[PDB]
């Protein structure tokens, strides 16, 4: 049932993006049909995560006429879809900036034929743009769009940070000067799980567990009643978690399954397995890493994958899953003690989480 | 004294947006020192035409104090100043990205600086967007007009955003446009009309030079409805074709060393005024020669376009075209005077920044 509804809401939001710019931006069929497809290819496809969690969180939370019922879970699904768009926004630059072929099984939009890489980016700002044009649409005359609409920033804020980090973890940073060129890090003495922790929770914690957790509180009306310090606790927890999956998923998770190509030791990238690895390795893997790592080359690539398997990183995994597991679930019953309803939502959202195979 | 106070404002707002970062984004000293290079770079070097026009508009309709509202007016002005000009520095890093330029205001352009990595590049134009929101709700959370000032500035960032799609698409057969198939620049350059520039031009800056710093400046001196929309808006796109004009044919015409950018709209294959101008009066010879020459980044392609708008006496056409302009702005801004004489003055020091700019 919330697939269903979750879709009808999408076109729903379509007809009205697509028919405003024909109508008030003087907008061709020919651009309005490419808009489609952009929006289309690009918010469409995935595992829905984020958008579908705002949705369960209302419904858990509608009780503490039966048409509330409908504008609570209508305006639900609007977010949801705020945030599916806020995250296909971030991956059409994303797979540019890291020089990605393919997602959700299929090219980048950069990598479309006749899309231009000037283009996607671009595409990419649309994206943004549609999700305050929603927004306001829909939310016009809802008393908690402020605070709604400076959340959302908040977090798109704070994942821009995230990318910053992202990008620039590979580059000795007592050396960043906007006026001087540097190759990449040749010593790594960056590459920390410090450095990686504050990396994860901005780029991703917070856009895809708290803001989705976030919204469902806002548009049920009930974000006061839930201990903030313990949700936020929660999110950065499994955010963390879900990144180490997606750089696992990198390295070892076959494109067929993983819907894209991993990129991450190409890009040179402070990944999960990177910082454990040099945290673990002897002088000798260490050597061996750094003469390898950030290349195309597909035997060097496929050496540092076996110096990570040798490494025995999957050990690590598992232990790192069961501490994350035990401290979640700690957490969440601290936040069943007085949101129940809204506890057992951050359960649904952790089963999905868990194990994920993706 | 305008820019006095409105660089007071901007270290203001720099100081306000670094130590967030410092106190609340867990960011290291590096990182900090980085991005404080990358907004006095990204955001200041300008005329600054925007940002000073918000301000200017605001003082003109204060007369509808104690010093107290003036105070507050003028600074919450200026913060829509620095927002618009943080959104306009988004869209010039992009922008650069996009349209493979070299340099900007005397500078390398931002992705083309030693230490900024293409990639990064593309992030740190997010990061100035998002700034614009940062320093919006840090100042105005509790002023009554927030909602409808975002409301509308979001409108006008979207808007912006269309018409780059509509630049950066029409060198492109629309009626091939698909995702999935590629296709090469045009070339019987078809969509190169008059018409179709006027839409690209009115939508990629129209709107966010024009518009918005008026509609911020009404807004922030609380006298939007004192004003006729109509007449402001129909002034604001027809100053703001003029100037992308402006801009186009300095492309082509100006040298870097005043202009302080390199062009790329012939390597481009960009429909400018010049080309669409250029080739709705052109024999037929002119436009195979044309067609032969423009979108190549070959030196001596590019002179022959050049020597080939110089021929058709393009200047004569912007003279007039120049003309035409100015006279409709004088019958608008008359209009806008009989009920609006504060900001009908203020209109008028804009197009003086405006008209027969050297920039
Ligand atoms: C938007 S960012 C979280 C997207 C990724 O997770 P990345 O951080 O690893 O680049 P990706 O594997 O989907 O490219
Ligand atoms: C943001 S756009 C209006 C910037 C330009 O005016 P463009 O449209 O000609 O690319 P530019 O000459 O300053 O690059
Ligand atoms: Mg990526
Ligand atoms: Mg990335
Ligand atoms: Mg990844
Ligand atoms: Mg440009
Ligand atoms: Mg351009
Ligand atoms: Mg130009």
């Amino acid at each position: 049932m919330p697939m269903q509804m979750f879709m009808q809401v999408y076109d729903e939001i379509q007809m009205f993006l697509l028919e405003e710019l024909e109508l008030k931006f003087d907008m061709d069929p020919n651009r309005v049909r490419y808009l489609r497809k952009m929006m289309d290819t690009t918010c469409l496809g995935g595992k829905y995560n984020r958008g579908l969690t705002v949705i369960d969180v209302a419904e858990s939370l509608l009780s503490l006429d039966g048409a509330r019922r409908k504008r609570v879970l209508h305006d639900a699904c609007v977010c949801g879809w705020m945030i599916e768009f806020l995250q296909a926004h971030y991956l059409v630059e994303d797979d540019i900036m890291d020089n990605s072929v393919t997602r959700r099984g299929k090219p980048c939009w950069y990598r479309h034929p006749d899309v231009t890489v000037q283009c996607a980016i671009n595409d990419g700002l649309l994206l943004k743009s549609w999700t305050h044009m929603m927004a306001m649409h829909f939310f016009a005359d809802r008393p908690f769009l402020q605070d709604l609409l400076c959340r959302f920033n908040r977090v798109d804020y704070t994942t821009a940070v995230g990318q910053l980090y992202d990008v620039t973890s590979m580059f000795d940073s007592n050396k960043l000067d906007p006026d001087v060129s540097q190759p990449t890090t040749t010593d790594f003495a960056e590459f920390t799980l410090s450095n990686y922790k504050r990396i994860v929770k901005y780029k991703t914690a917070y856009y895809t567990y708290l803001l989705p957790l976030v919204m469902g509180l806002i548009v049920s009306e009930a974000l006061p009643t839930v201990d903030m310090g313990v949700t936020e606790e929660l999110a950065m927890l499994m955010g963390e978690y879900f990144q180490v999956q997606d750089d696992v998923m990198d390295c070892f998770t076959p494109p067929e399954r993983l819907g894209k190509v991993g990129t991450d030791i190409q890009d040179a990238k402070c990944s999960w397995l990177a910082v454990t690895f040099l945290a673990k390795a002897s002088s000798a893997q260490v050597a061996e890493f750094k003469a390898n790592y950030g290349s195309g080359d597909s035997e060097k690539v496929a050496t540092v994958r076996r110096l990570y398997e040798e490494a025995d990183l999957q050990g690590d995994y598992v232990a790192y899953e069961a501490a994350v597991a035990e401290q979640v679930k700690e957490l969440i019953e601290k936040l069943r003690l007085c949101s129940p309803g809204f506890a057992a939502s951050v359960e649904t959202l952790w089963g999905k989480t868990y194990k994920r195979q993706k």
